[PDB]
């Protein structure tokens, strides 16, 4: 159990400890044995644009983890992890490392798995982020598949799965990241006293977001230890119940920060206090300090940046703020840094380019007349009908509803055709199977100039009736928007 109480008896400068201490991780100056030994000595940046834009007087250095060879913070733990259970007789050569996350950590045992010939498997359900599966699957990784809808208490979660798959597979080990000492440990010996020699002594505030709480408590702890009037802030998103102060969890875009749990690696002691985010802000931010900065960061980069400027209105000139940036764009290129997904998601405004579009730019749908397609219900359509219909339909996509009005999900040729291929679907199942649980919908009251932005990737757009019960209403392509300028 990950949510667990933590056993730890430490306190603030304490002396005698069981754990394990890592100064250094490496020497630049002279040839390094392998990757793994360039892990952390990230410079810190100071920020010169953003603050004097948003008339902060004090100083924000950026600590940058970006810069990491496996791209994020994460490196520090998955080297530290495995180092301490080499240490500790656990980890063999041929051993399989099993980790339960979709984020950067699977990353970072990938590498150093790599490095020392371990075998790595990762579990995550469905598509929570991508363009980590490629670096995944170039690191030498097995990704298994879970039902993304499990909670983390069902045993068709990641976690869960993670432990069955752990009994099954002869002399394997999980590290995990929220229980393990070393997580935290990394940060506390090699990150904050990086931190702590490159300021020269002289920190404030420390400013940073948690999914784990490691980077944070471990931070907090060590230079709590060294500066104890610095002052630990950390951030969490809206919908995550990290913060002592809750309430219900939603869902937000941001990578990296927030968990529907209490880890045990975070330290709630050293944080003085907590600021909340959203998507909106964050990703704006981070954009701001690629833009502003040149810094190539992620999400929860910008989530630091807002919190840090949030709280340093009226701090005085001669302190000095410190944020962390966890990652890089690596990951995000096709989701905050593309300007389409941003628009998409409402973060940024679609901006008409021709000023001939200008009349119909903000006319709603509901201007537009389509069809509106019958709703299959769960468990008739057989696959071979479905290849006719698909082959017939207008859109060239199928609707299935259990409700006639709600639209459950979505058949199309490019699932349907893997599914069957795979063996997965047989001619005679059904087409349920093969059914898309996520899909583009938009409401039936939004701009022509939104859905003619979005249509330039996804084919095919199901639009829902905002005011009576998201109801059905049909499917919009490029077809209908052609038709719709052209005959004016
Ligand atoms: C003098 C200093 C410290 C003492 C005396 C101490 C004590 C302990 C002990 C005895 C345990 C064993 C838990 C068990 O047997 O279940 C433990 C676990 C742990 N320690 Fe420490 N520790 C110290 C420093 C630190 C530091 C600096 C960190 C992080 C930056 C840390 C993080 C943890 C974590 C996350 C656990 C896991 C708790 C669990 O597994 O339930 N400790 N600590
Ligand atoms: C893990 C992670 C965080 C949070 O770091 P913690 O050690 O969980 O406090 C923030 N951003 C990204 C991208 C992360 O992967």
């Amino acid at each position: 159990q990950p949510n667990r109480p933590s056993y730890c008896t430490w306190e603030l400068n304490a002396t005698n400890s069981p754990h394990t201490c890592r100064t250094k991780n490496g020497d630049y100056t002279k040839i390094m044995p392998d990757i793994l030994t360039a892990i952390g000595q990230t410079p810190l940046i100071k920020l010169n644009n953003i603050p004097k834009s948003y008339g902060i007087k004090c100083e924000i250095y950026a600590k940058c983890e970006f810069l990491n060879p496996g791209g994020s913070v994460k490196d520090r733990i998955a080297y530290r992890m495995i180092q301490d259970a080499e240490d500790k007789g656990l980890l063999k050569p041929g051993c399989t490392i099993i980790e339960p996350t979709s984020g950067n950590t699977g990353i970072g045992l990938a590498m150093a798995a790599a490095v020392r010939g371990y075998k790595c498997i990762i579990v995550m359900p469905e598509k929570m982020s991508d363009e980590k599966i490629s670096t995944l699957y170039a690191l030498g990784a097995k990704i298994i598949r879970t039902p993304t809808e499990a909670s983390w208490h069902s045993p068709e979660a990641h976690i869960s799965v993670a432990q069955k798959l752990q009994k099954e597979i002869p002399n394997s080990i999980i590290l995990d990241q929220y229980t393990n000492p070393g997580n935290p440990l990394a940060h506390y010996d090699q990150t904050a006293i990086e931190i702590w020699k490159q300021c020269e002594g002289k920190i404030d505030y420390l400013v940073a977001g948690a999914g784990t709480g490691g980077t944070i408590s471990g931070i907090g702890r060590k230079l709590k230890e060294l500066s104890p009037n610095i002052k630990i802030i950390a951030v969490d998103p809206k919908g995550s119940i990290l913060d002592p102060s809750s309430d219900e969890v939603g869902f937000y875009e941001v990578e990296g920060i927030g968990y529907d749990f209490i880890p045990t690696v975070l330290d709630r002691n050293v944080i003085d206090k907590w600021i909340k985010t959203e998507d909106n802000e964050s990703l704006n931010a981070a954009r701001m300090l690629i833009r502003q900065e040149g810094l190539l960061c992620g999400g929860s980069s910008g989530a630091a940046l807002i919190a840090a400027l949030k709280i340093a209105k009226d701090i005085p000139e001669e302190k000095r703020m410190v944020i962390i940036l966890p990652d890089g764009i690596r990951n995000y290129l096709t989701k905050f840094v593309s300007e389409y997904w941003m628009e998409t998601r409402g973060f940024l405004q679609p901006v008409c380019q021709n000023e001939m579009n200008k009349w119909w730019w903000n006319m709603k749908i509901s201007n537009l007349s389509f069809d509106k397609q019958s709703l299959l219900k769960e468990n008739t359509v057989t696959c071979q009908e479905a290849m006719h219909m698909l082959k017939n339909a207008d859109s060239q996509l199928l609707v299935i509803s259990d409700d006639n009005i709600h639209i459950k999900g979505v058949i199309s040729l490019n699932k349907l055709t893997s599914y069957v291929i795979s063996g997965i679907v047989k001619c005679t199942d059904f087409v349920d199977k093969a059914m898309v649980k996520q899909y583009v919908k938009v409401k039936h009251s939004a701009t022509l100039g939104y859905i003619s932005r979005v249509l330039e990737k996804e084919p095919y757009v199901i639009i829902l009736d905002d005011e009576h019960d998201d109801a059905f209403i049909g499917i919009v392509n490029q077809f209908h928007i052609l038709q719709f300028i052209t005959k004016n």
